[PDB]
């Protein structure tokens, strides 16, 4: 039952793997940017989150839309939690760069992205190159879009990077031990977290953890050859392609109704950890079962907005699906919209 869902695997690949002018565009935009932030008073040590990461695609279906992070060390921070949100965070601090965005003593995300888009936004008329186009949206977070010629959209993100331990509403999340081992829960624990401004009071920061998504994601079975044949080859990374891949067209299905926007790939993301903590061995994500697994994840995923319960998969505590940051009508319409296309062998896909 899996013979629809390979070949849209396999359209998806083609239009990854497709040679591509804007790849090489980004990389040309986002050099001269660092150079010019690099050499201003506030943004010294700016440097991207990976070399050789401009093509980091938040959207599987939209190749030309692209999403990269520029990350700033901040030394010495000092998190204080806002409202016990347990996931929203005030940064505190001695003439260090970052001084002169200080509101007392409380870091201000505002401010901060005002010079950071005017320096952008100055750099970017300053280029020479090709066509770039800057627009003030209200997301703010992503901060910055820049459109590159027609097609190509590329989305910054300004992230503080600490290398101190994780703050303690992690302490009991990225529960992997019995999927990945307590000993790699400790080396990624090990590694710097980042902050991000929120999209409320406004000037909160929250964590973000795409790095350790990659990281999973790129070693992501019990065994240690997981997808290294095709001996022990499974579908983990292919359903969730499938799952971003379902939300995509539905939001695309139904942007003119407005009853989707709350929900992102990070909702999708995060169901899925969960599947893998439920489902650690690699025999429950055989290739040859690609149609079982992706119904485990589709049920859990509907099982999670019936509730109203999401649990961020870093931070236990914190719902994603609670009703006050998504409310009862939304996660209902979403409900029947996945519950009609898994009831027909999910229509969305045969289409593009
Ligand atoms: C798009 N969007 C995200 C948040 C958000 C809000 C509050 C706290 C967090 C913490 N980050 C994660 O859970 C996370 C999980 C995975 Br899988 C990969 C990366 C991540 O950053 C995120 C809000 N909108
Ligand atoms: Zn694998």
């Amino acid at each position: 039952g899996a013979s629809k869902l390979r070949a849209v695997l396999e359209k998806l690949k083609l239009s990854r793997d497709d040679i591509s002018t804007a790849a090489g565009m980004v990389k040309g935009v986002v050099d001269h940017l660092l150079l010019r932030l690099k050499c201003d008073s506030a943004f010294r040590g700016v440097g991207l989150l990976n070399t050789g990461s401009y093509y980091e695609h938040v959207k599987i279906s939209a190749p030309n839309e692209f999403d990269v992070m520029f990350k700033l060390e901040v030394p010495r921070i000092q998190l204080e939690e806002y409202s016990n949100t347990r996931a929203y965070y005030f940064v505190k601090f001695k003439e260090n760069p970052l001084s002169q965005f200080l509101e007392g003593e409380i870091l201000s995300a505002s401010k901060m992205l005002s010079k950071f888009r005017k320096i952008i936004k100055e750099e970017i008329n300053d280029i020479k190159d090709t066509d770039v186009i800057m627009k003030r949206k209200r997301g703010g977070s992503p901060a910055v879009t820049l459109l590159i010629s027609e097609k190509i959209s590329v989305d910054i993100t300004l992230a503080l990077e600490s290398k101190s331990s994780w703050p303690a509403s992690t302490q009991e999340g990225l529960r992997i031990q019995n999927w990945l081992s307590a000993k790699v829960r400790k080396q990624l624990r090990l590694k710097p977290f980042y902050l991000v401004p929120k999209h409320f009071q406004e000037e909160t920061w929250r964590l973000s953890f795409s790095h350790i998504e990659k990281e999973i994601l790129n070693n992501h079975g019990k065994s240690k050859t997981c997808c290294e044949n095709k001996e022990e080859k499974c579908c983990r990374k292919d359903c969730l392609k499938l799952m971003k891949y379902l939300l995509e067209q539905l939001k695309e299905r139904f942007k003119d109704k407005k009853h989707l926007d709350k929900f992102s790939s990070y909702h999708v993301k995060t169901a899925f950890f969960h599947v893998c903590t439920q489902n650690p061995q690699d025999s429950q994500w055989d290739r040859k079962d690609l149609g079982l697994c992706f119904d485990n994840c589709v049920t859990y995923f509907l099982q999670c907005l019936r509730t109203e319960k999401l649990e961020n998969y870093f931070i236990p505590e914190f719902n994603l699906f609670s009703s006050n940051l998504i409310d009862k009508r939304s996660k209902e319409f979403l409900t029947k919209q996945i519950e009609y296309e898994r009831n027909n062998e999910f229509p969305v896909f045969d289409e593009f």
